């Protein structure tokens, strides 16, 4: 079980393509829900999901096929299309996935967010970083729901650089372009969805509090945020989620002005990656960075609480921390910068110790030494 949000909201759950096109918006959104009778939301909805996971995790696309017995019919506690909730704007994260993810797989912080009153889309990219994704080639293709797919890239050792760097701009372009498309919807722009869904869209005008915007994403997903934040003031701050650095371009370590939160995992981090991090910040600059004690890399992702303690260590879905001990802590912590910097009139200030790393199962700053 993916754990309910500890917020008071009920959460709801929809899916967003606009436009139909493999350069349209696709997101997953989770939102503050006016009713909790609806069936729980699919945690991963196509067999080709688990056929470009099979691909990324170096299996058989027969592996595909067992992954998808396993887990095909796992759901994630939020209300499948309810209602919005009315009568508040609701501040906006816009999330991006790691390799290997998509959109589905951050539920646990997603429906977290939207408990505790935020509106939250998280992008599926187009940069073949997901295992998979799929759009429409065209109006006739969208209408009668044929899809197309596209599959992970992988790469050769000389293109790293460049292709990462590639997909991290165009990671910050669709953040961009989701953020542009949530704020027309907000207005009460017709938007038709490119899928056929039980959720109008015309519940999202004035439903946005539309100066409180953040980015959030894990580990490529982190190098997003900053991207993102770079090229992009709308957003006015970030939280990198193990954020892995390597796709950044030298120029935007110095011109990141907003507020940004590293929260890391012990056991994932290195030199190169931390000494980056460290090249984010200047005495102008607000920057926070804790470690969660005992975590792995994979206890941002859903696949966390996908199996039992022992096939999940084994497999680098857990640490010697609980999961849902060690998201709390990336969840609360996260609520209490966003309050700050986003200047919400909540209650997250009750967690700001956290920012700090004050907690059993924090370390202030980083267990990394770089010299
Ligand atoms: C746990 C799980 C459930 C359903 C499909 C795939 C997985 C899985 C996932 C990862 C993983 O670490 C990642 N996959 C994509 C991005 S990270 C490693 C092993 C497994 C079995
Ligand atoms: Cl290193
Ligand atoms: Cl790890």
């Amino acid at each position: 079980k993916i754990p309910r949000g500890n917020g008071p909201y009920s959460v709801g759950c929809t899916d967003l393509m606009f436009d139909h096109t493999n350069k349209g918006t696709f997101l997953r959104l989770y939102y503050p829900s006016q009713d909790n009778d609806r069936l729980d939301t699919l945690w991963i909805p196509n067999k080709e999901y688990f056929w470009g996971l099979s691909k990324f995790l170096g299996t058989h696309w027969l592996m595909g096929n067992i992954l998808r017995l396993l887990f095909g019919s796992m759901t994630t506690p939020a209300n499948w299309n309810s209602p919005l909730r009315p009568g508040e704007k609701y501040p906006l994260v816009v999330f991006s996935h790691g390799l290997g993810a998509f959109r589905t797989l951050y539920s646990a912080i997603g429906i977290d967010l939207a408990s505790h009153g935020f509106i939250v889309a998280a992008v599926e990219h187009r940069d073949r970083s997901a295992s998979a994704t799929y759009y429409f080639k065209d109006q006739s293709a969208a209408e009668i729901g044929d899809k197309s797919w596209l599959y992970l890239r992988t790469l050769k050792q000389e293109e790293e650089t460049h292709i990462r760097n590639e997909q991290v701009r165009q990671r910050a372009k669709e953040c961009s372009q989701a953020l542009s498309l949530i704020l027309d919807i907000d207005h009460g722009k017709p938007v038709k969805n490119a899928l056929d869904l039980k959720f109008d869209m015309e519940q999202l005008k004035d439903s946005i509090d539309r100066e409180k915007i953040a980015v959030i994403g894990h580990s490529f997903g982190g190098a997003t945020v900053i991207q993102t934040l770079s090229e992009d003031q709308r957003f006015r701050c970030g939280i990198a989620l193990d954020a892995w650095m390597f796709p950044l371009g030298d120029e935007v370590y110095s011109r990141i002005p907003q507020p940004l939160f590293f929260i890391n995992s012990e056991y994932f981090q290195y030199p190169a990656n931390i000494i980056k991090m460290k090249k984010c910040y200047s005495p102008d600059k607000e920057r926070k960075m804790i470690t969660i004690r005992g975590s792995v890399h994979q206890n941002f992702a859903d696949f966390t609480f996908a199996t039992g303690k022992i096939i999940g260590h084994m497999l680098k879905l857990k640490g010697d921390i609980d999961s849902n001990v060690a998201i709390d802590l990336s969840n609360k912590a996260s609520l209490a910068f966003l309050q700050k910097h986003l200047g919400l009139h909540k209650d997250f200030d009750q967690w700001d110790c956290l920012i700090e790393g004050d907690d059993e199962n924090l370390i202030p700053g980083t267990n990394i030494n770089t010299t």
